[PDB]
């Protein structure tokens, strides 16, 4: 069921590896609030799956080969070559990361008061579409909204809400579709093949433009080779180059399925848009030869995409966080089902039935999960959703979870099992999990640095 | 005169050394545009003094060190406290270069209609002003827009000006005084302590803010030290340090005197403000924590930065480009004086007084530099100007220069004279480069991608 | 039981995954030797521990930090400091790996016809022992030749056969001791620290010195640490200085426990052999400013040594290999024990007990378990042992086995599973395990490059 | 008549820059002995051109591909095809560095009492050579004698004294002849291809081996193709082949022209003498597959000799040596003439005609060099040349030398003006130079430790 490692360590990151009294203290200096660790305490970094990916040694050896030109670089050349191969689309510009590349597309493909309808949404995402006017609808099957559901292809968009949205708003009123491979807000959920080639086919009929938040797009198309029918003959290559051929263009982070710490970049197929997104990369990123990364970065982000296309690399990466999953259920644990990609998903609100979400379970279990295991993992619950700032009162989620994001190549097997075994532990004593209260709230990004105390 | 290197040679970038009719053909293929040469095809790059510095052997130590984290690196608290000690502001937020800070700064400090006043301008620095809603008011001497003038301090403003400016305009209408070091469109001009000190004193009686455009404050400070009176005894961090004692905060682009490929931040002293600049760094760069940076830039940047603080390292920086214009001007080369912090400006309208500026002379003198020597140099007239949309007429700029831009720490003398020689060669027969037509304009964006042909 | 990786993979060694009909092509290829494989068809190296260990990020830094100057570079100041520090010796002379360090050692401590005794012996250890006149006598107790009995601290030296020694041939016959930690021969044995106390006392009584072949010394501390009474509260590091307190001096291979890929180091006490130590290495290895090693590489052997001392880690690298042997072990697999520190040796005789060792079985094992794993083990037996030039018959060794070696911080217990059940499957049906001939035997060094076939 | 670097800077070594004074004391805690003075308190270090070579980017790149198994490594192939393409020998053996190569030949390929001539001789090969069994003679050219003679490949053979040689002492009774490329002794002077065509012709016709020592065959190759009739249309590559096709074998230090800061290897033709050699070499240095280097050293070193066929690399790395030395000669400064490939040397004697040999001019004038310029140089005099054991005197050497010793790509122009300059400004004062008394004198290796004080 879980094969081993397919590769060798080449470096390792030395941990201190503090006891349990130690973390608590620790803890206690952070306010109970995981956001504000120091890396330097902990042993097993659970916060994100973003930026903190092991690179190769052929990679390392590309940072070594930097060549820092301002237009001209081979390595510019070399990620726009490679994005070429493997995605399918005509045009790239390199950005920073995901995030730059969004604010690029939502200013070139909005008119202030058009519609942008997605399979649910992303913070940055979203923003960038609403800043610049767009009204979001979210388009994603009724399921998605469901956590305890087990079904498979569980990030599909509804093609019956598109059809609905076309037929109330108009086409001409569809700035365009944002589809997401796989779906952040539903616990990494894929998209099927079937599902994206329907949705190019009902657009296209409309004149109505497609473009994908593709951040996970190597974890989505291992999910299709593994459990949608036909594409068991089928590379992983092939299914991603696929995927894209349903696009009129792409955002892309390489911090997750690019493999690198940094790097992003826009694709698209429309020579008019390169054109226009060519003059507004140089005012918040940089000349369109280098889009705000070093040379040595698009570099290692040009070699990382074409080793996320290794059966076995995205085989082990998935069934790795599946394992921890598996573990997890097998002992009651609630957790979001089926585990997604990149994460599981710890359900805070049935793990402490004890609380009430105003004692904030989530970032109390994400407290006490370091002080026993050294494990940092991230609130996604009613902290994290902020304060309504006309009431006063908290925004109440429906999710109220603790997320263990899984950096790629980074962990074994063994550092799972230290994760599971110490949540199964906590879980067999459950009721003991004690309420926070906030002894210091900021007004804005109140997640990132608030403080609290047990009641 | 001219001291030696203040360093050894650790590691070496290879060149092809390809000789001149291989150059000529390469030169054809890139339409006569140098921005459209590879990189493998050029010997010395002088394109740009930013992102291509060469870093040292503790600097690729620290770069083997990046600490990943989403938050709470070790990389983010060097930086933070090191830009806390040399600069002396309370607050620091990372982003990913200089316009990146920029981008941030004019949304925080600017309400529609309200002035920017600066010593002359930058042009990203200026695009994020006035996209905000600031109309830019140039405070500079008038001396500066002379280019022919050898005067010390030339970056200046005039503080009757300012004064002007607080008086007609009214103290709550200007958003803030964009006081720039070095003053990049003047050549690099430097400002003098004096003047910081006077510009601080009369803003703070009226409340009114100063931010720093401060990417060559290091070079800056080097002319400080040099010519005026009274810093003779002072070190180079001294007067740093004192310099940003006469600002609110400053934006920073790492690429150029924090010797990095990649990098910038943002600086200010007020609490509010930073929080405000944490809310809107995550949309647009990543958490305040890292800023669209990978640890180990972080981790790069704070080390160069304290580097760039040693005497010898910046006074051999500021001379190799002294020698390369006073090599020039010896033979009687037309170029902007004095000599700036970064870079050598010929004036090709003087050069090329045969041609009309209708013709190009500096974008076919910076082809001829190429093919005569292995040098890229920069259009920095007529083409980069470009074309008025409304009438569709060239803008035409007094400064219709080629530039001579330095990396740090990349080359020697020898190279200096690679380049000063060819370029007085082609001086002693001057008459005979040709004027150039375009074949291939784009809309935008016209000095990236156009393609020329001789007349 | 079995502790997790106590520090994150930084970086990873990417491999190709081939499958097993293609490993077959491959092993034919090799003419069934496993010494002739490329290392790139290869998934999991166990053919030794020596040179093949994963760096940490701090080592990498200091790689970056080499001071490659010929004498008084700042790397060979932090080797000689920190090798002073932890193994509590007057000089240090760092050689290019052990081997260098025995030829510097036998030169400068034998007169012809004088006697070397020590616990077992090592190939190169002993050759340069008898190259310069010693005869070598084996006084190891007894039972570490009894390969099948477990017991602790096997590699102890039989005090009662010391005493003989000095009694029958006089201690001015007796150039040394050569007191190995661990005993590589026995299968990786501990000696107690109650053990090299009573070899120092009464060789000081006697005035004969006492030299350490040290490679393994930290695995060694480790086992004293955990089974020696008296031990429980003493660090690593108090250990290992405990332990060299009892020697005059030592030869050390940093390819082993040093968590390097290339160095060693001669420490000795004595100011005489010192200088005349400094002579003889000037035309062997280099200047004793840095001895046959990159100023680089003498900075990652001091930062390894000191990483060595962390307890968790050297648990884990010790338990590792147990893990390895405890599950082959309990499906009824013979190997050598108990389980030493860096590898465990399965008995091939009676693994194949339906061969005879004229069919190879150690050779043939070793084949075998390539093809059905990828993973790659060295022959130690008859091929190994050569034939006598004398008589032409193969030298026919007591021990006929296969060594899986381990290296450092390299591995995962997923890679260990991989290595066991291939054996142990193999194990199931050990009957059907082929018989092997040369087709190509080398006069010299045959196990090197000898080629076989299937009888 | 000086090209600039044909490469660009990519990273840098930082220097202290400290002044005068604090050199005059760091001179002092050495004891006036600059071989005693610390790595980090030097500015410009010229003590050896033997490993401080600055590797590439491809180099560094290369460092990152370490595939450190113990036998078949992408590197060892790497290497072995690399050095089998561009020297011509059928088999290769890597050592750690030359001189590990030396010990191999000389044990392999001399019998007791048999002769071993050569174009004079360095202090390791020659010891390998004695060590074991043979006698060594002198069959330079005459003239190479002559430090002040200014003649063209000064370095050749004399085919009289080879001769002589073979007619009184009969072939079978000499071992080899070793002929060196470049004759380090004699300054760093070139051997003409005539001389090596006629010296193999005529050792053909006896049945005698050649051998070369191989160490600066790149710059001999430089001097071939610049100034012997016939080779102006020949490669550095084609003369570099052609040269070892006239030997049976090489030993070659990769420290000196490939390019890197540790390595060697060992070259033949014959295959019986290979078989031997792999045997010896597990004893001194490792396995065949690696000989005593790191997998990513072999990489580096086959990168490096590649690098090295370069012709602007070598022209520019013998032109920059040349500058120095024209420079010293056009002051009236003596130097040993013709400038050599590697280095100045200094006629001390001559420099220091107010003091007597006993008053240590050369240790001396080295030690005025590092005060006045933070330049270090070796003595090669009389301390180097050591003391009498029977008598109790010094040996005399006709050469008072102060090697002015040149890193390959490490130093500019402007560090050779330092250098040249000071020495300059040293010798228009020369009388005020003081002598040399011992206070502290080891019996051994005097010139690596000894300290001295002013008479
Ligand atoms: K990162
Ligand atoms: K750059
Ligand atoms: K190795
Ligand atoms: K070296």
């Amino acid at each position: 069921n879980y094969p081993a490692e397919p590769f060798r360590i080449k470096s390792v990151e030395t941990v201190s590896m503090i006891p349990r009294d130690e973390r608590l203290k620790k803890m206690q200096e952070a306010g109970y609030n995981t956001f504000l660790l120091n890396s330097k305490d902990i042993y097993i970094d659970l916060l994100t799956d973003s930026g903190t990916n092991a690179m190769s040694d052929k990679q390392w050896a590309g940072m070594m080969m930097g060549d820092e030109a301002y237009a001209g670089s081979e390595n510019f050349y070399h990620l726009e070559r490679t994005v070429q191969e493997l995605f399918g689309f005509k045009h790239i510009v390199p950005t920073h990361q995901g995030r730059g590349a969004e604010n690029l597309l939502s200013q070139l493909a909005i008119k202030p008061g058009q519609y942008v309808a997605g399979n649910m949404y992303f913070t940055t995402t979203r923003y960038h579409q609403e800043k610049n006017g767009a009204v979001f609808v979210d388009i994603v099957r009724d399921e998605a909204h469901d956590a305890g559901l087990n079904i498979a292809f569980k990030g599909d968009i509804d093609l019956k809400k598109l059809q609905k949205l076309i037929d109330e708003k108009g086409a001409e009123n569809i700035a365009y579709i944002c589809l997401a491979v796989t779906v952040n807000l539903a616990g990494g959920q894929p998209v099927s093949m079937a599902n994206m080639r329907a949705v190019r086919e009902l657009t296209e009929a409309h004149g109505i433009k497609v473009f994908y938040d593709a951040t996970r797009c190597v974890e989505n198309a291992y999910f299709i080779k593994e459990q949608e029918q036909g594409f068991e003959n089928k590379s992983i290559a092939e299914i991603v180059h696929e995927m894209f051929s349903y696009a009129d263009g792409c955002t892309m982070s390489g911090k997750k399925d690019c493999l690198v710490n940094i790097g992003g970049f826009l694709c698209m197929n429309d020579d008019e848009m390169f054109s226009s997104a060519k003059e507004l990369v140089v005012v918040y990123e940089g000349m369109p030869s280098y889009g705000g990364l070093a040379g040595r970065d698009m570099e290692a982000m040009a070699i990382g995409l074409r080793e996320a296309m290794q059966y076995e690399y995205i085989e082990h990466r998935v069934k790795q966080v599946r394992y921890l999953g598996d573990k997890l259920k097998a002992a009651g644990v609630p957790i979001v089902e089926p585990v997604g990609g990149h994460a599981v998903f710890l359900d805070a609100r049935r793990f402490c039935e004890h609380l009430t979400q105003d004692e904030f379970p989530a970032q109390s279990l994400a407290a006490s999960i370091y002080v026993e295991t050294g494990v940092r993992s991230m609130e996604r619950g009613i902290i994290s959703a902020g304060r309504n700032n006309v009431t006063g009162e908290h925004h109440r989620p429906k999710l109220e979870t603790v997320r263990l994001t899984i950096p790629r190549r980074v962990y074994t097997y063994a550092h799972m099992d230290v994760v599971a075994d110490g949540i199964i532990k906590l879980y067999q004593h459950k009721e003991d999990i004690r309420g926070l209260k906030f002894i210091y709230e900021p007004k804005q990004l109140r997640f990132f640095t608030a403080r609290f105390d047990y009641i």
